[PDB]
C-alpha cells in the first residue's frame, strides 16, 4: 500500500453510468486529503463530461473528501432524465450513394427516442469517413456536420450529410528497385488492374503479397493521392532481399522436448521468380532435413508448384524410422479459400516397430484441401482452420502394399462476451490396406500429446503388440474442447478437456480422455501454453505439457 480508494454514489442505482464515471475520473493514486482536494474541481469536470457522454445533461454531481488509511472521495452523482434525439438526418450524397457495401450509420444507439450516448455521432461520422477513404472518395466532403443539446427541454438533433464526390481509381502500378524479377511476375501478383476503383485494402494486399512472396527484404507500396475526376498512380519500390538468407530458431515443447530449427533459402535464382530452399530441424527424438524448389504458377502466392526431397530419423516411444522423401505438389487457390494441393509423393521407410524390423516403399497420389478463415494472425478474435487429406497406393505399381490413407482436421475459436474464448479441435486419421504389417509408422497413426490428447505423452496413445510395445494404429481419433477466460492482456486461463486415441477396431475405439487447466501467455511471437493435465483413463497421472505457436 497504499492507494486512495475512489467512490461513486449513483442514486438511484445506474451501473453504466458509475462505471462510465469510474472511467473518466481515473486513479486517485496514493494520497493525500490536500492533494484530493486539488483534485475536486477535476473530479467533477471528468465525472459531468461522463454523465453527459450517456446524455444526462441536467446532472448534478457533489464532491465529498475523506481522510484515513488509505483516503477516499465519494462524489455523490444525480441524473435528470437524458436527453433524447428529436431530428437525426444521416446522408450520404455523391457517388458513394450508389455504393453497394458502404454501410450507412445504422442501429439502435442514433433512432428517434434514443438516450444520446457519446461519441455514437462521431462513430457514424468516423464510420462515415472511414469508408469515404477505404473506397477512394478523397474528395469527399461533410457538407454537414451539426451535433445540438438543448439539455433543457431534454432534445438533441443529429445532421450529418456528406458530399462524396467523385470516385478516383488505380491508376499505373509501377516498380523500380534493384529485383532482377520480371515486371511480368510482379504485375500477376497485383491483386487489382488499371482503371479498377480504388480500394486501400488492395494496396494493403498488394503490400503483403509483395512482403510474403520472399522476394525482398522490404518494399515500399505506395499510393498517396492528390490534388482536386483523377487517377492514382501507385509506386513500388522493391529492395531485392540478400540472395541466399539464413535463419535460425530455437524452440521448445512437452511432445519433442528442445528444438532447433534452421532454413537457408534462396527466394529468387531468376526472373521468372522460381524459388529454391533448404531446412532442417533437429530435436532428441526427431531430426529431419528437406530441400525444395518453388515454381510460382498463377496467381504466384496461391497457385504454385513445389518439389521437396527429405530424409527423417525419429525414435519415439517404442518405434524406429529413417525416412526417404521426394515429391511433387499443385497448390490452386479459388476465391472461396479453398486451396487443393495435388501430389505425387514417392517415399521409403526403415523402420522398427517393436522389436520387427520392416522396409518398405510407395508411390501414391494424393488430394488435399485447405481452409483458413481468421480475425488475423497474432491472436485473432475468432476463426477456423479446416484441412483434408487424401492419398494412396496399388502395389505392384511402385508400392509394397495397397494404402488408401485419410487424414482430417478442423480446428476453431470464438470469443464472446467481454473476451470470453471457445476453442473446438477434433482431428481424424484412417488407412485402408490389403498388407498392414507393410505399413511403415509414417502411414500408421498415434495419439497424445500438446496438440492430441492432452494428459498424455506424445504418440503415446497407441495400439500395442505381444510384448507390449506401441506400434500404431489404422485409425485414430482427437477432440478437444477449451474454454479461455481473460485474466490481463496477454494473459489468459483456460480448462480444456481432450479425448482421443489410435486403434485398429472402429468398434472398440477404447478413448482415453484427458481433463485439465493451464495458463496461455501472448507473447510477440506467439500464445504459449502450459496445462496441468489429469488422465482419466489407463492409470492415469498428472502431467505438464507446454507448446509454442498460433491457437489456430
Ligand atoms: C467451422 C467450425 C469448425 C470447428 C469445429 C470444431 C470441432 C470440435 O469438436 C470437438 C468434439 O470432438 C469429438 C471428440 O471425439 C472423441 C471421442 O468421442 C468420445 C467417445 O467416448
Ligand atoms: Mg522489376
Amino acid at each position: 500500500g497504499s492507494e486512495s480508494q475512489l467512490s461513486v454514489r449513483v442514486t438511484p442505482a445506474n451501473a453504466a453510468l458509475k462505471a462510465n464515471i469510474e472511467a473518466y475520473v481515473g486513479s486517485l493514486g496514493e494520497r493525500d486529503e490536500a492533494a484530493l482536494q486539488r483534485f475536486r474541481r477535476n473530479a467533477e469536470a471528468q465525472a459531468e463530461k461522463a454523465a453527459q457522454a450517456l446524455g444526462y445533461f441536467q446532472a448534478q454531481i457533489d464532491s465529498e473528501v475523506k481522510d484515513g488509511k488509505p483516503p477516499k472521495l465519494t462524489l455523490k452523482v444525480v441524473p435528470g432524465e437524458p436527453v433524447r434525439l428529436r431530428q437525426v438526418n444521416i446522408q450520404v450524397l455523391g457517388e458513394a450513394a450508389s455504393l453497394e457495401s458502404f454501410r450507412l450509420p445504422s442501429g439502435k444507439q442514433l433512432k428517434p427516442g434514443a438516450k444520446l450516448n457519446q461519441g455514437v455521432y462521431e462513430d457514424a461520422k468516423r464510420l462515415i469517413q472511414n469508408q469515404a477513404s477505404r473506397y477512394g472518395f478523397f474528395q469527399g466532403r461533410f457538407s454537414t456536420q451539426r451535433l445540438s443539446i438543448d439539455p433543457r427541454a431534454g432534445i438533441a438533433d443529429i445532421d450529418l450529410v456528406y458530399d462524396s464526390g467523385q470516385r478516383y481509381t488505380f491508376g499505373k502500378v509501377s516498380f523500380d528497385g534493384d529485383s532482377i524479377i520480371e515486371e511480368e511476375l510482379l504485375r500477376r501478383m497485383v491483386p487489382f488492374k488499371a482503371g479498377q476503383p480504388y480500394d486501400s485494402e488492395l494496396i494493403a494486399e498488394l503490400n503483403q503479397n509483395l512482403q510474403s512472396s520472399g522476394y525482398f527484404e522490404g518494399v515500399r507500396v505506395d499510393a498517396a493521392p492528390t490534388q482536386a475526376r483523377q487517377a492514382i498512380p501507385v509506386a513500388v519500390r522493391l529492395e531485392a532481399r540478400k540472395p541466399r538468407t539464413m535463419g535460425v530458431g530455437l524452440g521448445f515443447s512437452t511432445d519433442v522436448g528442445a528444438r532447433a530449427r534452421f532454413n537457408w533459402t534462396r527466394h529468387w535464382v531468376n526472373a521468372e521468380g522460381h524459388s529454391l530452399g533448404f531446412e532442417s530441424e533437429i530435436s532428441a527424438p526427431r531430426q529431419n532435413v528437406g530441400a525444395w524448389y518453388e515454381i510460382p504458377l498463377d496467381p504466384p502466392l496461391t497457385d504454385k508448384l513445389r518439389f521437396t526431397s527429405g530424409y527423417q530419423f525419429e525414435d519415439l516411444v517404442d518405434t524406429e524410422s529413417k525416412l526417404l522423401t521426394l515429391g511433387g505438389e499443385w497448390h490452386s487457390k479459388r476465391p472461396d479459400g479453398w486451396q487443393r494441393v495435388v501430389s505425387l509423393n514417392w517415399m521409403r521407410e526403415e523402420y522398427k516397430l517393436g522389436d520387427d524390423s520392416g522396409l518398405s516403399s510407395f508411390l501414391m497420389p494424393g488430394i488435399g484441401y485447405s481452409l483458413l478463415e481468421t480475425d488475423n494472425k497474432v491472436d485473432p478474435s475468432h476463426g477456423y482452420r479446416l484441412q483434408f487429406n487424401v492419398k494412396g497406393a496399388k502395389e505392384g505399381l511402385l508400392a509394397d502394399a495397397d494404402v488408401l490413407h485419410v487424414d482430417a482436421m478442423a480446428k476453431g475459436l470464438t470469443s464472446f462476451a467481454g473476451g470470453h474464448r471457445l476453442l473446438g479441435r477434433l482431428q481424424v486419421g484412417g488407412i485402408a490396406t490389403n498388407d498392414y504389417k507393410s505399413i511403415p509408422p509414417s502411414l500408421r497413426f498415434f495419439a497424445g500429446g500438446d496438440q492430441s490428447v492432452r494428459g498424455y505423452d506424445y504418440r503415446t496413445l497407441s495400439p500395442e503388440n505381444s510384448d507390449g510395445d506401441k506400434i500404431g494404429g489404422r485409425y485414430m481419433i482427437a477432440g478437444s474442447v477449451e474454454y479461455q477466460y481473460p485474466l490481463a492482456e496477454r494473459w489468459r486461463l483456460a480448462t480444456f478437456v481432450d479425448q482421443g486415441n489410435a486403434f485398429n477396431s472402429l468398434d472398440f475405439p477404447s478413448i482415453k480422455t484427458g481433463v485439465g487447466f493451464g495458463v496461455r501467455w501472448v507473447s510477440p511471437v506467439g500464445p504459449l501454453r502450459l496445462d496441468l493435465a489429469h488422465a482419466l483413463d489407463d492409470d492415469g497421472g498428472f502431467r505438464l505439457h507446454f507448446s509454442m505457436g498460433p491457437e489456430l
